[PDB]
């Protein structure tokens, strides 16, 4: 009940927009754990969690997804400082994140994007059941757990509850985000989730995001840098339909021929990590 005599802190990991993310241990069972400060003067976005006194947005949505087995990172424990806050977050070992991956080892083919895929459509889905939406789905933000073969989501810092009604404030990562927030900073959850997905998969497969600057994003061309198969062609260029309710939903993204006979996890990790 201090919060130094329960973990051990180890080094950082790197920070951003995001806080401070350090590497630790949980001293008790020597728990690998991650550790996050943000300043209290930084914190944009304010919540109040089923119970009631103040904490950042960020913990709320954490505790709504960390119940139960899933593809996120779940929440173990949050303290309050004077000025910040810690959380206290699973850390897998060994883990590299998807951006560092893709840049390592370039492109993923087709069989390693559709697992991954697969799982992030699942970690996704476990959100939004939750009533949370993330709002910065990207590589960077995914956490691929080496043995395993089983990623996990990170950074809810700038997600938001999900509603039905439009979102008009954003502060992800512009070069995933969509063409109406570009053009008219207004935008739906799960339809500007599904865009961010198309911009993810075309990553995944091509080890390069399609667009760099608003022009691109609002004209919304697939150019495709590397061979990539008409089925997984189609359903990023359906993904990434410049009309919001020409996107799939979820169910239509997991029922796509391109998305058939996913691999496990484990036979994921077997064949495509082991290494
Ligand atoms: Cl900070």
């Amino acid at each position: 009940e201090p919060l130094e005599s329960q973990y051990q802190v180890g080094p950082l990991l790197g920070s951003g927009g995001f806080g401070s993310v350090y590497s630790g241990i949980r001293v008790s069972d020597n728990l690998p754990v991650a550790i996050k400060h943000v300043e209290k003067d930084r914190i944009s976005d304010w919540g109040e969690l089923p119970n009631g006194t103040r904490v950042p947005m960020e913990v709320v949505l954490l505790k709504k997804v960390s119940s139960g087995f899933s593809g996120v990172i779940r929440l173990l424990d949050w303290f309050e400082r004077p000025d910040s806050f810690v959380l206290i977050l699973e850390r897998p070992e060994p883990v590299q994140d998807l951006f560092d991956f893709i840049t390592e080892r370039g492109a993923l083919q087709e069989e390693l994007a559709r697992s991954f895929f697969w799982q992030v459509l699942e970690a996704v889905r476990h959100c939004h059941n939750c009533g949370v939406l993330h709002r910065d789905i990207k590589d960077e933000n995914i956490l691929i757990d080496l043995n395993r073969g089983e990623l996990k989501l990170i950074d809810f810092g700038s997600g938001a509850l999900l509603k039905d009604t439009v979102y008009t404030d954003f502060d992800g990562t512009r070069v995933y985000s969509p063409p109406e927030w570009i053009r008219y900073h207004r935008y739906h959850g799960r339809s500007a989730a599904v865009w961010s997905l198309g911009i993810l998969l075309y990553d995944m497969v091509c080890g390069d995001i399609p667009f760099e600057h608003d022009e691109e994003i609002i004209g919304g061309q697939v150019f495709f840098r590397q061979r990539v198969s008409s089925e997984c062609q189609h359903l990023i260029r359906w993904c990434l339909a410049l009309r919001p309710s020409d996107r799939p939903t979820f169910e239509e993204i997991q029922n796509h021929p391109w998305m058939q006979d996913v691999l496990l996890p484990q036979e994921t990790a077997e064949i495509h990590l082991h290494s």
